[PDB]
């Protein structure tokens, strides 16, 4: 059913483009997006959870059997709110819009987060803002006049007061490059405890902004290994109170090889269905054997 332990997931600001936001499929199907998180769509399309009259924030779902729900309740033009069930992770998609005042977006936001206390939530946002948190230069943020400080500070104290977790990496391409220069605007943020992992900002799509591509999980603590003996790899997103059946019907899942043929074996022993992965001593990135029999 799937070779990947995490979702993929893309953000991007689109410029209101017919083109770019119509090779949004085909950028998903090439780089394996389970969702791409837009700003700016072009509204007209047929793929796009979207809300209001015309929208300027939406969620591309790639495999349409992936239950998502649109959370009518939180979502607006400009926000859009899914929930990827069934446990406890939900996604916002933001377009600050560079011509408003962002107090009312943070607002939104804020409420946004109240009723979501708890939750695993991801934000990605195109804030037209400029910060050293997400590695913005000196000079995109300093000597730019007082509404480009005041949207700093703005955002920069919101991502405090909710205690937010910046996922956009040192070293990568701006975000956002036209005719007037290169800038960073577009932020990855997630409630604490949200694993991110391999955060890039990459050069797939056509607009003026720059396609971020990360992972995440479903919540599991650890990742562990299981390798069979003719080298394929299931990469498993797990707890260590997880038990050795609750891991076989994972791998029926993956794998459609049913739980009463698949024979776990960790440190030389038989693992016992009953048993807790505790139990065995089953670590983060402990590599498992499984035999078919």
């Amino acid at each position: 059913m799937d070779i990947r332990p995490r979702l993929r997931i893309g953000q991007i600001n689109l410029g209101g483009a017919e083109d770019a936001t119509r090779e949004l499929p085909s950028i998903a199907r090439d780089l394996g997006l389970d969702i791409v998180l837009v700003q700016a769509q072009y509204s007209m399309v047929g793929f796009l959870a979207q809300c209001g009259a015309h929208p300027k924030a939406g969620v591309y779902i790639r495999n349409r059997v992936l239950p998502c729900a649109v959370l009518h309740h939180l979502s607006s033009t400009h926000i859009t709110v899914v929930h990827i069930g069934g446990w406890d992770l939900y996604m916002v998609s933001a377009y600050f819009q560079y011509s408003d005042p962002i107090d009312p977006y943070l607002h939104r936001l804020g409420n946004i987060l109240d009723r979501l206390r708890g939750a695993r939530v991801v934000i990605c946002a195109d804030t037209n803002a400029h910060s050293p948190l997400w590695h913005s230069l000196p000079r995109h943020y300093v000597g730019r006049g007082q509404e480009v400080a005041d949207r700093r500070a703005k955002m920069e104290d919101f991502i405090g007061a909710r205690r937010l977790v910046v996922h956009n990496a040192d070293g990568h391409l701006p975000t956002f490059s036209t005719a007037n220069g290169e800038s960073y605007v577009d932020v990855t943020l997630s409630t604490r405890g949200v694993r991110v992992s391999e955060w890039r900002v990459t050069n797939e799509s056509s607009s003026d902004h720059r396609l971020i591509v990360f992972g995440v999980g479903g919540g599991g603590s650890m990742q562990i290994f299981v390798k069979t003996l003719t080298g394929k790899t299931i990469t498993l997103e797990v707890e260590p109170s997880d038990t050795i059946e609750n891991v076989k019907a994972k791998i029926q899942d993956k794998e459609g090889i049913p739980p009463d043929q698949q024979r776990l074996i960790f440190a030389g022993k038989q693992l016992e269905d009953g048993r807790t992965l505790s139990d065995y001593n089953i670590q983060k990135e402990s590599t498992l054997h499984l035999v078919l029999r």
